[PDB]
Formats: C-alpha cells, sequence, structure tokens
C-alpha cells in the first residue's frame, strides 16, 4: 500500500486528472466549531492514497480545494454531511458535486438497519475495514493505515451502488438527495445540526 | 366569506391567473396509500376560496392539474411535505415549485418550538384561527368555513416569511429546501416515510 | 330515562326479543382474578336500560347467561374484550356473537387517534356522555344514570359503524376481528392479558 | 442436503402431494409495499427442499400458487404474519390452513422470552442453525444452504409443539390464533401493520 | 375551626387521651438529611387540631413523644413512610403502632390510579382539600388552616377504609403492611430511600 | 454429589432434622396462576439434595408440607419471593420462618448492583455456578445437575451473610424483611405482583 | 411604569452609580452562535428600567460594558448561564462579579421543583408576572412592558434570597457557584453547553 | 512493585516531601453517608504506593490529613467529585489544591465519549489497567495490587493533559473546573448529589 503523506497541501494534481475522487478527514471530534480538521485523506481509485496533515489555524490549501471546487470532479464520502461540513468550515468552499454511500446503502441495502461502512465493505467486497489523537505531530503507522483504509475503498462502492440504483429504479431519488446534501451541511454550519428540517414536529 | 364548493374539478381556471396560488387537502388520514383524499382548498389570496370534493376513486382533475403543473405559479403550502404526497399519489403530478410555510418558520422562528398554523397566523397577524369525516357526501357549513380557513392566510404569510428570509439572509437556505421537498415526498411515497434520509443514524 | 335496577338477575326476557342487545359492566377494576363484577347494564335501544345489581360470589344469572349465549342475538359492546372476560370469569360462558365500537371506531374513524366512547358520541351522534365504589349495596342516583349512559347508544353507533365499514369495504375485516374477539378474552384469562400474541417480539 | 433450485416456478406437484408444506421467503426487506419477494423456499418434510427464484415483476407462479390455495394442505411457517402478507402481494392469494411456530412457542414456551427459530431448534430439536442481496441474478451455495435451512426443520417442530399444546390443554386457543393470522396479515398489507387492532390504546 | 398554635410542644396530653391520633408533618423538603422538620400538625378526631412550630436545632419535644412512643394509641398517617422517617430522624423515636390510609387506599380502592389525600376524601366524604415558606417565624393564617386541613378528616377515612378492608377480607394483608411501614421508613433513613428492597432488580 | 430424585413427595423426613433446608424450584414459567409447578429441590447443606418432581394436578405433598409448616425450621430461598408464591398456591401452606440470599445480598453487598446467585457464589465462595421443559416425565442428567447446583450453597451464603448482617449492624432490617417477605409473596398472588406497595405512586 | 428606551447604548452612567445592577436579555433564539442579540434591559431597583434595542452587527456599548466590567458593581440575573453567555459572545466581556437568582432558588427553595421567575416572584413577593419578534425595528408597548418587567424586581428577590442564605447557612456554597458560573457560561460558549462537566457520564 | 500496607495512617510523610501525590479510595459503596471509607492509596509517582486499610469509626489520620491540607501539594485523582466527598465525609477536611483527570478528559479528548481510567490509560500510556469486600480485615493480595494500580499512573496522565491543555488553549477553563471541584463535592454531601446545580431545569 502506498500511502503519501503531506504537510498542507497536495504538492500538484498530477494524480488527480480523474473524474471521481474518494475523500475523508480526521478531526478532533464531532463539533466543528470547536473541533478542528486534522487530516484529509484523497484516493483516485488505484490502491494508493493522499494523507495531508492539515495545521492548527491552516486557512488555505490550493491543490485539495481547487479539487473540491472542481465542478467536473465527483467527489465521493461516506456520510459525506460531516466532512462537506468540516471542510465548507475550514476552507470556505463547499462541494456541491458528490456521492455518498450512506445515503447509497439507505436507498438499496433496505434488508439491513446496520450501514456503516465496515459492514458495507464486508457485505458488497469481502474486504475487512479494521480513540487517536489526530493532532499530533508525527502520525503513527498504524494511525496512516487506518486513515488510508477509509479511501481505498469508495470507488468501488460506488461502482456497485450505480448498478442497485440502476436495478430498483432509484436513481433519480438519489441524483436529488445528493444534490441537497451540501445544503444539509450548511444547515449544520448554520445551527440546524440537531434538527431535522423537513420533520412535522 | 365567499367559499364556492365544487364536485370533481373547477369549472375553469378564470379566477387563477395568478402567479402564486394557496393549495390544502383533506383526507381520511395521514397514510397516502390507505386514506384516500377527500377536498383541495385553493385560493388566490383576495379573501375568497375553492372548496373542492374529490371523489372516490378519482383519477383526473385537469384544471387542478394544469395549476398543479403550471412552473409558473408557486404552490403555497403548510407543511407541503403530506400535500404534495397524497396528490402525487391521487393524479399522479407531483408540483415542482412551491413554498411551505412550516420550513420557512423553522428557518426565522427561531424564538420558539411551535410551528403550526394557529401560532403562525396568531403571532404573525393576529389572525384567530379555530374528528371530521371528510367523506361525507355533503359537507357541513362548518367543515366549509374550517376547510377554507386553512387557505385563505397564506399568502400574507408568505410576503412576511420572504421579509424575514431576506432579514437574516437565509433565502438560498429555504430556496434549496424547496427544491427538495418534493423529492422529500416522493421518499414517503416509496417508502421512507419513517426515515430520516440525511441522519447518520 | 327508564332504568330499571334488579338485583341477581333479569325478572324475565319479555324486553329482549330482539336481533341485538347493548352490553357493559362495572366492577371492582381491571383485573378479572382480583376485582368482582359488580353491575351489568343492558339496553334493547330502546331509550331504557336495565341496571342488574351482581352480588358477590354470585354465580349464576339464567335470564342474563341466556342472553349472552344465545347465537341469533348479536351482544354490541365499546372495547368487548374486557367486558367479554370479566363476564366468562363470572358466569363461566363466553358470547360468540358480537360487535365492538372499538374495533370498529379503528377500522372507520382512520382520521383520529381518539377511540373512547365519549369522541365516538359526541363525533357522530352529537350526544354528550358525561373513582366509584361500585360495590355498594345501594347505588346512587348519579352511579344509575352513569351506568345506564355506557348502554343507551350503542345500536345507533353500531349501525353508523355498518355504514362505514360497508362504504371503505372494509366489513370482512371487521367479520374476522370479531370473530376472533372472544378468543383474544379468553387469552387474557389465561394469563396473556399483556402479550399481544400476533407481535414479532 | 438434497436442494433443488427453480426459475419461477415448481416444475410440478410430484413431490407435494402430502398433508402439510414448509413455507419460508426471503425478500428485499420488511416492508411488503416496497421489497420484492426474492426466494420462496419449500420442504415436505423428507430431509431436502425446494428453492425458487422469484422474478421481477413476476405475477404468477401456477403450481405453487395451487400449493398455497389448497385447504387440504396445511402450510407451516415461523412468523406466518410476514409471510402471508408478503406472499397474498405479490401472486394475489391468501393461504387460510396455516400453521406458525411463532404463535405455537408463545403459548407453549412460557418459560423464556426468546421465540426465534434459532433458539426453539436449538431447545427442542438440538439441531444448530447457523445482509445478503436476495435479488442477485445467481445466488451462492451459502445463500442457498441458508435458505434451505428455515425449511428443513418445521415439520419437527410442528410436531412437537402439537404435542405440548395437546398437554397444556391449548389446542382450541391455537386453532383459534390460526384461524386470525391470515386476516392480521391482510391487516398488514391494508394499512395497520404497526396497530395492536385488540389493544385500548 | 380551632386551631391551636403552639412552640416546641403540646403544653400537655389532657385533649390526647384517645385510642388513634391523626398526625402529619411539614418540611423545609422531601429529604430528611438535608430539610429539617417544620411544623408537626395532630387532631384526636374532634374537628380541632393542634400545630406544633418545631425550631430550628430542636431535639425533644417529649409530651408528642410521649404520643409517638404509646403503643396503646394508633398513629394515623396519610403515606407514613414519609412522617415516620422525618420524626424519627428528628426526635430518635420510631412510633410502631401505625394507620396509613395511601396504602388503605392501594389495598381497597382498585378502581383508579389516584391515591392522594385529595380525591380520596372527595370520593369518600365529599369533602372538598384545597410552596409555602414552613420555616417562617410567624405562620401565616393560610398556612395554618392548611396545615390543620391536612388532619381533620383522617380519623373518618381510616373507619371508612377498616368498613372496606373488612368487606373485601384484607385486614390481614393491611396489618402486615402497617406492621413493616416503620422499617420501610428507617430503610429510607439508612440509605434505600430509592430502592425497593423486595424487587428482583 | 448425590441427588435423590423422587416422585411427589419426599419418602420421609430422616435426612431433615435440622434447623434449616435449602429450598429452591421450577417451575413452567414466572406466573403462578398460569405455570405450575413442575420441580422442588432440597438440601440439608451436606453437599447432597433432594429432587422431588411435582406431578400436573398435584395437590399434597405431606412430608414436604411438614417441612415448609415446621416454625422450628428456617427455609432458606434465593429470591424467596417467587418461591413462597408458587409453593402457597400449589400446596396452600405459606412458610413464615425465611432467609433470602438477594435480600441480605441488597443489604450487605452494597458496593454492587449485580444480586444474581451466580455472581453471590462467585464472589462469596470462589463457587462456579454453571430454556429447559421441566415439566418433562423424564428429567435428564443436566437438568438434575442443574437443579440440584440451585441449593447446595445456600446454607454456606447464609453464614457469610449472618456475619455481614452483624458486622454491619443491619441485623434488625434483615429480621423485619424476612417477617414481611411471606405477605409480599401473598400481595403477588393477591394480584398485586406488579405494585409495590409502599410507593408513593 | 418608567420605561426609558435607548438605541445602541446608555446615554450616560447618571442613573448606575450604584452596588447591583438587574440585568436581562432578548434575542432570536437559545443559541448564542446563531440567534443574535436583540434588547438588553437593566434596572437601578428604584421600579424604573432601561430597555436597550441593539442593532445587528452592533460591536460595541461602551456605557453598558463598563457597567458589566465593573468589579464594584453585582449584577443579578435570573439563570445568569444564559445571559452571560450572549453578553459575552456579543461584546467581547465576560462579567465576573454575579448573583443569580435560579442558583439561588436552587439553594433555598428545597420544598419545590419550580424555579421559575414567575413563580418566585408569586411566592416571595406577591407579584403576578404575565413567541415575539424581538429584532423588529419598532418595539410594540406590550413588549417593552414584557421586557421590562423581567428587571423590575431582581433586586427584591435578591435581598430575600441573601436572608434564607444565612438562615439555611449555605451563603459560602452560593459564593463558590457564582463564582464558577461565568466559566460555566464560557465552557457553553466553547462547545460544551449541552455537557454538564462534573457528571461522571 | 513496592507496595506499603499500613493500618490507620501514614507512619510519617519521608516519602511526600513533593509537590503532587496521586490519591484514590476504596469504599463500601457510591453513597458517603452509608457506606464507610475502607482504604486510601497514595503514590508519590515513582512506581511505589501506600495502601492504607481505614479503621470503622476512626475519625483521624494526621499525616493523611496533613497531606490533603497541605496547600503547595496538588492531589490528583480520577473522578475526585467522589474522593473528595468521601475523604471530606470521613475525616472533616476537604482539600482545595486539586487536579482532576476525568473532567482533563473531557476538556481534551473530544474524539471519544469513553473517559474512563482504563480506557484513559490505555491511549495515553499503553499501560493495561485490569464486587469485592474492601472492609475484609486482611485484604488479599489481589487486592492490594488492584488498589496500587489505580494511583501508580496518574502523575504521567497529568503531565499528558497538562501538554493538552496548553496545546489546545484550555488551561484557564481548567483552572477554573478543578477550584469549583470542591465545593461540587461538597453540594454532594450536603444533599445536592443528583442535582445539576447550573441546568436551567
Amino acid at each position: 500500500t502506498e500511502i503519501r503523506v503531506h504537510q498542507g497541501d497536495l504538492p500538484n494534481l498530477d494524480n488527480y486528472r480523474i473524474d471521481a475522487v474518494a475523500v475523508d478527514t480526521e478531526t478532533l471530534g464531532l463539533q466543528p466549531h470547536r473541533d478542528r480538521l486534522c487530516v484529509v485523506q484523497l484516493s483516485s481509485g488505484d490502491g494508493t492514497a493522499d494523507v495531508i496533515q492539515i495545521a492548527k489555524g491552516q486557512k488555505s490549501a490550493p491543490n485539495l480545494v481547487r479539487l473540491l471546487s472542481d465542478r467536473d470532479i465527483t467527489k465521493i464520502f461516506h456520510f459525506g454531511r460531516f466532512d462537506l461540513a468540516i471542510l465548507a468550515h475550514t476552507f470556505g468552499v463547499m462541494p456541491d458535486v458528490v456521492f455518498c454511500t450512506k445515503i447509497a446503502s439507505k436507498l438499496t441495502r433496505t434488508y439491513t438497519d446496520r450501514h456503516g461502512l465496515k459492514e458495507i465493505c464486508g457485505e458488497l467486497l469481502n474486504v475487512n475495514i479494521s480513540s487517536s489523537d489526530w493532532a499530533a505531530e508525527t502520525l503513527s503507522r498504524a494511525q496512516i493505515e487506518y486513515a488510508a483504509s477509509d479511501v481505498l475503498y469508495l470507488h468501488r462502492l460506488k461502482d456497485i451502488f450505480e448498478e442497485r440504483l440502476k436495478r430498483e429504479e432509484r436513481e433519480s431519488v438519489a441524483k436529488a438527495c445528493f444534490q441537497f446534501l451540501p445544503m444539509r451541511a450548511n444547515l449544520d454550519l448554520l445551527g440546524w445540526s440537531e434538527i431535522d428540517i423537513f420533520a412535522h414536529s
């Protein structure tokens, strides 16, 4: 497993002239206003990953932000509701072309109530996915391998979920959900993170 | 209060050459697959209302459906999530240009947890809004007046909510919510009515 | 309101050569093994009622039991699940031709969650229904009038519910529910009173 | 273990000239209106099973439906409330001569609160019973063996439960429950799937 | 209503040469270790009451304590579990001949779940019973009348409850409950106030 | 381990001329009115046990009942609240000299919330205690050994608990609890099994 | 009632050369990061009040901030946990000499669970205290009178609570609570608003 | 591991001329008014521990109390809220210079909800931490080693937590929390142990 670790930003976009990029983050916690972004991981789907350590107070990451802003490149997340929020809060750019494996699982794997990444990878790919101070100056090898494992499989999952969405004729539902997901993340940032805006009560 | 009661459909659209129409429904209950649409009420905002009794098994309402399908006319609902679902289930057309006073209340009246129509009308307009077999062949006068009261005030509420959304700079949030609302209703019809599709669990 | 009060049993069946009889009970509480039957009230639907005081330890009531056993006479209850249980526990005969207004309400009044007798009488008939030691040797006038009020309206409710069941095409569902209701009461007597026998868990 | 896999329907009824047949299903989920029937498994009790893959949109299965409709053949289920609902929804025929091992367990194994098939098979027979896309065009061997395991033991369980029902004198209770079970399934299909129709509230 | 207000103790026992005395207390709250006893009220059942203000730090009340210790005089409480605890904590003597109207209500008024003193007095006697700093140096007239109202009716209630306990043949159950009640209060003082000592868990 | 299995009753009391006997039961479930007594196990504390199979409908067991009635012999239970109830319901005699290890645990092992027999035996004695049709005509060896294991250790536990009750000065509390326990069991039989008779609500 | 309404800030501090000032706020909601401060009300305790409308985006209020920063002047709040948070978030200064009537009520009115301002004013002073867009450009007379009513009584309450704290010897407890309250508010601002920092879990 | 076991008190303070001491206790339970202090364990951080058995009724421990009272020595606890309460209740001295690893964890390990000592030691130090009658006259070796394990690591944890508090700029928050913690313990002793004194309700 080749994992390239960077400080601050990608050196260039030579490895990311592609149609879709897998994205994940690590933070100090679940609350973007308190808990800073510490790591961003990326994969092109070729079995390699980039792990970018984000410094305290860092406001810019131009190569990463070009990827996040490029409307011709789909950003793949698992539970992108969180990653979109923390990315937009940190760098000021909200991606608007996204695919979320958690929404896709809820729209296709209707025979189960377990939609976590480990269960999805286990069922769909027979891949076994295995408290950490992500703000440490030097990440451990175990940390780097764990961080990389979260992006290595998202392309294959997206392909399978696209097949299932076509099979059950739910493609337009998923498309509308993905179109709204960035605004759901914005609603989280604005103060409605605990509110289902569509519920009767 | 002039309330025009119709059987099946509007006679024509002479009163609805307008930019926005207030819409509400009455049904036999909260479950569109079991509980049929019984009444549709409309208002142009001029203080009059149309009350249309829908027959059992009725599949078409061409004048009403032209209004529901006309993209140049905004359909105003209170909690349109339900009305859109029952309308689409009954006539096969899902409106796609909508405004919902419940979403607007949740985005602007942040100082309260009561977002029902009675409280909104009381606070914003000083208007007092006051178990019924809506499938009865002949509706009572009390039924007709109650049914009309649900559409008589939606234009004024929409105007006030638009002022507040501009004041708090939440117009684009509301616009995205309204754009997604028809798909939220479709999700309800397809079997996800009890599921928040965006929740982590 | 003519209310005839009896000790032990009806004097004869001269007033009950009819197709359906309204039945209700009063007890010392909700648990038939602890809380004895104290009063049985009956009505033919003609606006009069019979109120029969049941003695402690009384094992037989032949005229009443003939009515309860007569398969040609429908016994009308509101929430007959309880009355059937206490009657069978007290006199050893379980009626098997019954109509229950609570089951009928749950099958027809789908637009509300309030299925109590007061709400049903209020909505369907515009009739206002208004801690009591029912084992007292002499019942008060208020007790007698309250006891009679529970049977005076069941015939009219049954007629309306039959119309609604026909309208919504749920007659065979109701018939099967009424056929099972005596066994639901037996299940209560045998020790499953707190168990939904059909639930997955 | 001989397991015969069929497409669409049984080829004939040569193996099912018997008094009782074990039946189970697999689906895309718990909601019959959204989640289609994918597999039906059958056993005569001789240690072999038939596994029938049901196609999307399939409306007819004449040999299977003859079995389901034959009043001289008892259909054995575990939690037949679900299987009856999905079968009736798919093929339009509701079986009316049934035996359910879950109801039988709740009526006889009163010393435990675990009524699942694994626990019943473990206790009564010392047999160890061990997220799956059941709509796959080709089922895996593990899927076929799991699907067969759900019907291989129902005859032996029915025999034991009949002995216990006789011992505790609960045969007529069980008979009435089995007679009502198809209507409980119909109630589920009609929209009362979340409602205990016999509860006070 | 003659209400005699005393400081510290009764002047003598001339009014309490009787077989049963009604007793109640007022405190600064529900926790005897934190919230001191402020008032003790007594009645002989003759329609008069004694209201004794207890000083901060007061350790002795000899006339009162003689009454509390006299085994020939039954102490009547409503929910004596609390009063016994606070009395024993304050003066070091636990009464051991008691009658509690709350236990009696739970053993006889099985047709209701409301066992408060107001409901009992309303049902059994047609008597209407109507945040207060009970440690105030001078009690208000409203305070004195309220304090007296809690003891004026306990004799009549005890008489009625004794009749009902005889009628339902529960006298020995009640006697055993009253015998254990002082130890239940001791258990409260020792630290088990939140624990049902007889529960399985 | 010598375990003597008997039908109906002990042959004689030659092994039970002792000051305390360990007692346990097995039944068809937790509800004495529905679930019959199937087995009674006894031990003198000498490392042997007697296992008595009780027949359906058996009304008498004279040697056992002499033991249960002998006021000079303490009956030791773990959670005697249940065993006393089922014994009194079956044979008509309620023991009145008892010791309960569950009450004792709750009064002494205040540093834990786990008061089950396995945990008590593990902590106090370093003894490892390891769905069963107890009404079977022939009990299995595993059943007999399990049934015996529930009485083999109660004498040693009683001795230790008596030491702890003396150490923490809670002997009189325990004595009062044991004196009330038979009436708690009677309250269960009379219909208050789900009610804490001493609670405020 | 003289109520002086100001825009932005007090004109001067001529009325506030005093030892204690009553303070309250109004906002657009309970979440300081989303819901802006709209009104600040002040009283010297002389029966008059100042009502200061705060503009959107206003960052400074020098006279008000001098009062908030003056360590020689005690700021009286009811539930100051919120007001301190919103004031510090808006103007950047956290008061550090405070008195809170809610903490005082919880430390002294131990005989009740209702600690709201209405109940406190009703009990202690016999004063009757009687959804509002507080961001409106012009406040209504009803709004102004309601806003003033929240500060008119805090001095009298503080005096009474100081008497009670002295009486029950809880002065040092209250002093430590008031000393920590500003840091509790800071914890709210930093992201622990939903966390009891002292709880075990 | 050198563990020195003492009766009553330390023999002298020769090993505790240090700036910080790790402290833990063992008791008979969670309620200081009922459950006595049984053991106090101390460590200087040098890998050795002192285990002091406290006798029933012991009121004084002069060397220990000098340590607890010495304002120049920081007392380190894990969840000191409890230990401070039981120590103050037993010896009458409340320490006022403290550090709590549970508060520190809640202020720094924001990426997890598990703040127990085992998880903290596992994550921060890679140290594996592994129902007991602590009032026994002779403690077992397993008891002594377990008791010592609770203090052996608190110095190292305090050092790491101080680094993290500096990194996230939360030092003054923690300092204020530690300053209030002794009064939180006093509030527990006075009767508010179940009350969050800062909550709105």
